[PDB]
């Protein structure tokens, strides 16, 4: 086999450092090599450096080789795969509308860059935030590829959920089943329970049917949607490790297919067949399967019950809106011009 | 099967910030479970709460639990191995005596631990600086276990080495056979170029048949000794994830026996009758492989010409020094 072409933007960064030495130990290919395109900025090509030294004192068996560059054409050109981590962070005084925008921009250029250089089966997941609507961005922007080459990441929240369910039921987290996170990332993400089941002691039941309502439809969701902050009050900086094992399941299994009887959140540009009643033209985190092909599918038979239905409605209006603002800031600048 | 339970030590920091992800994502034990003992000092303890609630936040199928503590009963009690990751700092105006001094409390505390609490089979694995002596230090004082207990690491230097020759060879590190590292860590290594062999164009040659002499016996060692200081100025912070990529291969090696062919350099208490003309009461690295009951065994026939025989007694001496220095500390303590 020739090697695979991985990308990683954002590569002196703590994800890219920990990605990049994960991916060259071979956990994301397999027995295929792989040659690493590691993105940066200028100011960050030292720290950098620093990187590829200790991806060469690994002495991999799996890294044919790398490059380490702030230049788009060297970064992106005939890649299979790419982890979109950087984005722009929020400034002081900014609110979410202007973090929007002020990625809009980024993301514009780089889908242009994945049009002109990267392979036509590349696969595309944007972990950088706002996440749903950076892929959307991007993808609009990529004259050359299609919706199959875009996803977006929501498996950190999945994980997040998974091990809160499975230690407030006293169960491991391969005995708890079916938790989905739908929709956009921030406010209104849905951290769905209504379909999960567990395994204790040779009983399975809904998870809904044995947790507190309270527990259920508000804690619940606080401890998934203030869990970052929590690790950058203890840590001193946001995670790492964490979003790092999420990308990496999440492209692996975009790669070579998914497991019987899993089902991983992904967010990808909404399917005009979906069965849960979203509208196209958006990246919306489904539940979801990959078939050997590694194509991703939504996984039906899924039950929307009225609380399921709003909280859906309310993150697909959600995501519509902040496409309009990425779309609009995007369109200004063009007038200003 | 039950979970291997794993000690880390100095688990707060980056190295066991990664090792520790590292192991609950499956790769050292395989389908085992593991239990991590996360041990590290208490003004560390919320970064070290920061590591757990990130662990948990993978998902990991792999880990079946996890102690987070200041307490060593807590962080030894029936553990299967350890990574000795923790170590006393160099101090501003200190010198190398000062290092294994303060470092030889630390160790001495830590072989009574291991003995008190682990189980006699557990896998010790120093990494803390200066490791060939901490392990020797520690393995005096851990009454009920057995040198066959106790080893350090050299395979990140190893690893070091293998790219940089085969980088300057041209060729890929598969390609490259048969370096080792032996000895001491510090000014005394050995690095190790006389038995290696690379292939290129359908012909194996020696290494050092090919390289020019003041490469392979001036420049080549600098570079490896100048590389986690090349490492320190660009990064703003030491190495990481190759001494945890170094770590896990030695101790997946000690684990399960190593591949066919493969050899493993490796700090191991002196075994009598080695082939190389070791005297026995250091722990001092040796080309390596391991059995399938996870038995260390020093690799026979590699040769000894004139220069090596030099390198092997010099690095030889300053263990059984630095061995002197910290048995002396601790002595003047008693």
């Amino acid at each position: 086999s020739e090697a695979a072409h991985v990308l990683i933007t954002g590569a002196a960064g703590q994800i890219g450092y920990i990605l990049s030495h994960w991916i060259a130990s071979g956990e994301l290919y397999g027995d295929r090599q792989v040659y690493l395109h590691l993105l940066d900025i200028p100011p960050a090509m030292n720290r950098l450096t620093a990187l590829t030294m200790e991806l060469e004192d690994c002495a991999f068996p799996h890294l044919a080789g790398f490059v380490a560059t702030t230049d788009p054409k060297a970064a992106f050109k005939d890649i299979d795969c790419a982890f979109l981590v950087a984005s722009m962070p929020r400034k002081p005084g900014q609110v979410r509308a202007d973090l929007i925008s002020s990625n809009s921009v980024i993301f514009k250029n780089t889908g242009e860059y994945l049009s002109k250089w990267a392979k036509p089966s590349v696969k595309v997941l944007v972990i950088g935030n706002p996440d749903n609507t950076n892929c959307e961005i991007a993808m609009l922007h990529a004259k050359n590829l299609k919706p199959e080459n875009f996803s977006s990441l929501s498996m950190l929240d999945q994980n997040r959920a998974y091990y809160e369910v499975a230690s407030k039921l006293g169960v491991d987290v391969k005995d708890v089943h079916d938790i989905i996170v739908w929709g956009n990332h921030g406010e209104s993400m849905v951290a769905d329970l209504t379909q999960a089941t567990f395994t204790k002691e040779g009983k399975t039941q809904k998870v809904v049917d044995v947790l507190d309502h309270d527990y259920v439809f508000d804690t619940f969701f606080k401890k998934i949607g203030h869990r970052a902050w929590d690790i950058l009050e203890h840590r001193g900086f946001t995670s790492a490790a964490s979003p790092t094992k999420a990308a990496i399941q999440h492209m692996k299994a975009w790669l070579f297919g998914t497991a019987p009887g899993e089902v991983l959140s992904m967010g990808i540009p909404v399917p005009e067949g979906n069965p849960y009643g979203i509208k196209p033209g958006v990246v919306f985190s489904f539940p979801c399967n990959v078939d050997k092909e590694g194509k991703i599918h939504v996984v039906e038979g899924f039950k929307v019950n009225d609380w399921l239905r709003e909280k859906l409605d309310f993150t697909e209006k959600d995501l519509f809106h902040e496409k309009e603002i990425a779309l609009n800031h995007l369109a200004q600048l063009e007038h200003h011009h």
